[PDB]
C-alpha cells in the first residue's frame, strides 16, 4: 500500500503544502482517497474542407451530432474462485511459452523513442519542457529518467503517477514503461503468424479474409461477445498473469519490467481532477491503467486466455470453477498441449474485441468462468446463452463487417464496411486546434485516401474521395494528428493494386488493375442497407455539381496545382 505508492505520494504533498486538504466529502468508496489540493483548468472541431464537399449529409443528424460534444471507474472486482484462478495462471503459463517460442523479449531503446515522438504518435503523455520532441531533446529529461530507471531498480517509484482525464502520464514514465513492455508491440508478439488469434499489424484489408478463414473451421457459431467496460473488469489475478511475461526475460530487463508491473500497474496512484477544483490523489491495485499500446497488447492476451478457457468449459475439460481437481489439471494441461494452437486459429482478438469459432454450440451456454473471471458480457442477461451469427459477413469485429465482392474478371475482394453515417461523420472532424487550413485540407487528404482504398466499394465514398482529392493540391502530403497504407503521395491506384492484388496472400493471379472502373461497388440495395444516399434527390445533385463544390474550395485554398480525378469514374468520363 503506502510502502510502495507513499514516496509518490509524499512528493505531491509537498510540491502543494500551501494547499493539502484531506477533504471528507471525496466521492471515492473502491478507490483509497489520500488528499487534494488547488488545481484549475480544462473538445471536437469541424473539418471545413470534409463538410464543404459532403453538403448531402449536412442535414443527417447521426453526421452531424457526432461532432457535438463514469460509474464505471470507481466500481470494485469480486476475487475468482480458486478453479478460475487455477485455470487462468495454467493457461496464461502455456500462453507466455507459445508465444516466446519464436520471439526474444528484449529493451526497447532511447533512440526507438526519439524516433516514435519525432514522428509523431499518441503516447498518453502530460513543465521544464513544451512539447514531446523538445525534452527528448534535453538530456536534463534523461538524467531526471535514470533517477526514476535506478530507483525501480531498488523496487521503489517517485514520478509514475497517472492523470485522468484515458490516464495520461509524464514522458519519462512513458519511456520507462516502452523500456520495458514496448517489445510486445515493436517485434510484432500479437502478430496472427506469431499468436494465431491475434491480428496486430494485419490491416483492414486483412481482417475480413482472417474472419473468412476461421468460417472454413468445423464448428458453430461465430460468437462474438463485446465485455461491458473491459479495462473496469481486470482484475489483479488478470496483472499477475500478465506480469509472467517477466519469467521469459532475464538481467537488467526483467527488473526493470517487474518494477513496471510492480510499482505502476498492481498499484496506482492517480490526480483526478474534481469541480467541487481540488486535484483528487487516489489509488487502486486493479483495472487497467497501462500506455494505450501496451494496453492493446495485454487486453490481447487476457482476452485470449479468457476466450480459450471459455472454449474448456464448452468442451467439458472442467466440470466446476469452485475447485479444480488433480485430474481435470491433468487434462486442461493436455488439452492446452494437444489442441491450444488449433483452439487459437479458431479466434481473432484484437484488444478486448474478438470472434470465436467454437468446436459447437456448448460454447453459447459456457458462462460460468467468463462470468467469474469478471469478463461479463454487454447487452445480455448474466446466464443467457451467446446469440452466434451464421454467416461471416454478418460478424461485427473492429468497428466493421465484411463483404465478399466479385471483380468483372471473377477474383475474390473482401472489403471491410460499416454504416456509411459514421464514416462521413469521422472525417468531418478535427482534434485540437491552431490547424491552418493547409493542415485542415491535408487531414481531408488522408481521410479521401482512406477511403479510396478501404471503402472505395461504396458508391458515395468514391465520388466524395475523387472530389476531396481534387479539391486539395496534388502535391499537399496527408498529415494525421491498422497498417495506413493511405499516408502518402504515390498515384492511389498504385497502392490498391499493391495492396489488394500484388501483397494480397488470398488472390493468386496477380494481373494489375489498369483503371479505376475494372474495381467493383457493392449492389445498389446493399450500398444503401449500409447508409449510401444514391435514389436521393440530395445525392443526385451533389453528383451532378460536384465540380462546383470542388471550385468552391479550389478558390478558399488559393492558386495551387490541382488534379481533375472525377473523370477516372464512368459518369464524368465525358
Ligand atoms: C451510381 O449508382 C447509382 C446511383 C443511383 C441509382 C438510383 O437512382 C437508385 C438505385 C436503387 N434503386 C432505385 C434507384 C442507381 C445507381
Ligand atoms: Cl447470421
Ligand atoms: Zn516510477
Ligand atoms: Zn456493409
Amino acid at each position: 500500500n503506502l510502502d510502495i505508492i507513499g514516496k509518490r505520494i509524499e512528493k505531491i504533498k509537498q510540491e502543494h503544502e500551501t494547499s493539502w486538504h484531506y477533504d471528507q466529502d471525496h466521492p471515492y468508496k473502491t478507490w483509497a482517497y489520500h488528499g487534494s489540493y488547488e488545481t484549475k483548468q480544462t473538445s471536437s472541431m469541424v473539418n471545413g474542407v470534409v463538410r464543404l464537399l459532403t453538403k448531402p449529409w449536412d442535414i443527417i443528424p447521426m453526421v452531424t451530432q457526432m461532432a457535438m460534444t463514469k460509474e464505471k471507474v470507481d466500481t470494485r472486482t469480486q476475487e475468482p474462485k480458486e478453479g478460475t484462478k487455477k485455470l487462468m495462471k495454467i493457461t496464461a503459463e502455456w500462453l507466455w511459452k507459445e508465444l516466446g517460442k519464436k520471439k526474444t523479449p528484449r529493451m526497447c531503446t532511447r533512440e526507438e523513442f526519439t524516433r516514435k515522438v519525432r514522428s509523431n504518435a499518441a503516447l498518453g503523455a502530460i513543465n521544464k519542457w513544451k512539447s514531446a520532441r523538445e525534452a527528448v531533446e534535453d538530456s536534463g529529461f534523461w538524467e531526471l529518467v535514470d533517477k526514476e530507471r535506478n530507483l525501480h531498480l531498488e523496487g521503489k517509484c517517485e514520478t509514475c503517477v497517472y492523470n485522468m482525464m484515458i490516464w495520461y502520464m509524464w514522458l519519462g514514465a512513458r519511456f520507462l514503461e516502452f523500456e520495458a513492455l514496448g517489445f510486445l508491440n515493436e517485434d510484432h508478439w500479437f502478430s496472427r503468424e506469431n499468436s494465431l488469434s491475434g491480428v496486430e499489424g494485419e490491416g483492414l484489408h486483412k481482417l475480413g479474409y482472417i474472419l473468412r478463414d476461421v468460417s472454413k473451421k468445423e464448428g458453430g457459431a461465430m460468437y462474438a461477445d463485446d465485455t461491458a467496460g473491459w479495462d473496469t473488469r481486470i482484475t489483479l489475478e488478470d496483472l499477475k498473469n500478465e506480469e509472467m511475461v517477466t519469467n521469459h526475460m532475464e538481467g537488467e530487463h526483467k527488473k526493470l519490467a517487474e518494477a513496471i508491473f510492480k510499482l505502476t500497474y498492481q498499484n496506482k496512484v492517480v490526480r483526478v481532477q474534481r469541480p467541487t477544483t481540488v486535484m483528487d490523489i487516489i489509488s487502486r491495485r486493479d483495472q487497467r491503467g497501462s500506455g494505450q499500446v501496451v494496453t492493446y497488447g495485454l487486453n490481447t492476451f487476457t482476452n485470449m486466455e479468457a476466450q480459450l478457457i471459455r472454449q474448456m468449459e464448452g468442451e467439458g475439460v472442467f466440470k466446476s470453477i469452485q475447485h479444480l481437481t488433480v485430474t481435470e489439471e491433468i487434462a486442461v494441461k493436455n488439452w492446452l498441449v494437444r489442441v491450444g494452437r488449433e483452439r487459437l486459429s479458431r479466434m481473432a482478438i484484437s484488444g478486448d474485441d474478438c470472434v470465436v469459432k467454437p468446436l459447437d454450440d456448448r460454447f453459447a451456454s459456457a458462462l460460468t468462468a467468463l462470468n467469474d473471471m469478471g469478463k461479463v458480457r454487454k447487452d445480455i442477461q448474466q446466464w443467457e446463452p451467446s446469440r452466434g451469427w451464421n454467416d461471416w459477413t454478418q460478424v461485427p469485429f473492429c468497428s466493421h463487417h465484411f463483404h465478399e465482392l466479385i471483380m468483372k474478371d471473377g477474383r475474390v475482394l473482401v472489403v471491410p464496411c460499416r454504416n456509411q453515417d459514421e464514416l462521413i461523420g469521422r472525417a468531418r472532424i478535427s482534434q485540437g486546434a491552431g490547424w491552418s487550413l493547409r493542415e485542415t485540407a491535408c487531414l481531408g487528404k488522408s481521410y479521401a485516401q482512406m477511403w479510396s482504398l478501404m471503402y472505395f466499394h461504396r458508391r458515395d465514398l468514391r465520388l466524395a474521395a475523387n472530389a476531396i482529392c481534387s479539391a486539395v493540391p496534388s502535391h499537399w502530403v496527408p498529415t494525421s494528428r491498422a497498417t495506413h497504407e493511405w499516408m502518402t503521395t504515390e498515384d492511389m491506384l498504385t497502392v490498391w493494386n499493391r495492396v489488394w492484388i500484388q501483397e494480397n496472400p488470398w488472390m493468386e493471379d496477380k494481373t494489375p488493375v489498369e483503371s479505376w472502373e475494372e474495381i467493383p461497388y457493392l449492389g445498389k440495395r446493399e450500398d444503401q442497407w449500409c447508409g449510401s444516399l444514391i435514389g436521393l434527390t440530395s445525392r443526385a445533385t451533389w453528383a451532378k455539381n460536384i465540380q462546383t463544390a470542388i471550385n468552391q474550395v479550389r478558390s478558399l485554398i488559393g492558386n495551387e496545382e490541382y488534379t481533375d480525378y472525377m473523370p477516372s469514374m464512368k459518369r464524368f468520363r465525358r
